[PDB]
């Protein structure tokens, strides 16, 4: 048990908790995006794979293209939520916002080596690009998630577990110049850091995305966003668990993919909506 392993819980539960819940929030005033198709769902895993392969195989120019796309990608995002923010108190203030985001994204970009006080710039930025990308993302209906959902657990389990008995290098032992996609904290006792990847966030941010949608939808308040934050909480807690009593590294949607799904599925069966929260409306 440490200090720093509670401060990754509440980054990975206040930023999917937000991400969720701000989605149904658009959805109130369209009832007043690029959604995702399960041929889409597996082309997308598909690419993901490919690009995994890639990143290890060609690392040394992929790394510096990886920091660009993530550079330009989370100041977009920061930009795009910062406003957002804004937007409720009562443009040049557009225009100044960006220009303090891209700032920040700059100083990241050069700061990338001192991890004495970089690993705050890049929790920001990775805080704002998961929010961002949870909001712009909408699935279809339930079929979608349950598919993408069981597609990365099992690609993921693959690439963290059997890779070992055939590579004589994990893969991951060498993803996490260091790839800026992971979440970096290191020990706050007196700031060796941990890591939690941009998946754990954005998959079940995705599924949690839809539960928000869906209680929109249909009429009930705040049932099943309730419900699938608190076993995704559970999961980090028992993901955090099961790393510090195993010691090694644990795949987290392991232990997140089947309690957020088994949470979504009783609580869409306790009321006899099943078929509809599959089939997705309209
Ligand atoms: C909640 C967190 C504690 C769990 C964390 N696990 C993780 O973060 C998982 C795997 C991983 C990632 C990076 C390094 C090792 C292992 C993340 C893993 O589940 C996801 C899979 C995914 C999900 C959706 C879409 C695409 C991919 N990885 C992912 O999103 O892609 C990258 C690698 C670019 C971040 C972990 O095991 N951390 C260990 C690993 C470690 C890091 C540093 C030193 C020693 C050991 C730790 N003790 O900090």
């Amino acid at each position: 048990f440490d200090y720093t392993m509670v401060v990754i819980f509440v980054i990975a539960v206040f930023t999917v908790a937000l991400g969720g819940y701000w989605s149904g929030l658009v959805e109130l005033e369209n009832l007043k995006y690029l959604t995702f198709s399960p041929l889409t769902v597996v082309i997308f895993v598909v690419i993901c794979c490919v690009m995994m392969v890639l990143l290890y195989f060609f690392y040394k120019w992929l790394v510096y293209v990886m920091i660009a796309i993530f550079c330009i990608a989370s100041a977009m995002s920061l930009y795009n939520c910062l406003a957002a923010l804004i937007h409720k108190i009562p443009e040049v203030r557009l225009i100044f916002l960006s220009g303090l985001c891209i700032a920040v994204a700059v100083v990241w970009a050069v700061f990338r080596n001192e991890d004495r006080w970089a690993w705050i710039l890049q929790d920001i930025l990775g805080i704002a690009f998961c929010l961002n990308l949870i909001k712009t993302l909408k699935l279809p209906n339930f079929k979608s998630c349950v598919i993408l959902l069981g597609l990365l657990l099992l690609y993921d389990v693959f690439f963290v577990f059997i890779t070992p008995f055939i590579t004589k290098n994990s893969i991951m032992v060498e993803l996490a110049e260091k790839l800026p996609v992971v979440i970096r904290v290191p020990k706050l006792i007196y700031f060796p850091v941990s890591i939690l990847g941009f998946g754990d966030i954005i998959v079940p941010g995705l599924l949690i995305a839809y539960c928000r949608r869906f209680d929109v939808q249909t009429g009930s308040s705040y049932i099943y966003y309730v419900s699938s934050t608190v076993a995704y909480a559970i999961g980090m807690i028992l993901t955090f668990v099961v790393l510090v009593l195993m010691k090694k590294g644990q795949p987290a949607l392991l232990y997140l993919v089947p309690c957020t799904l088994i949470t979504a599925s009783v609580v869409a069966w306790r009321r006899k909506e099943m078929k509809k929260f599959w089939k997705g409306n309209s």
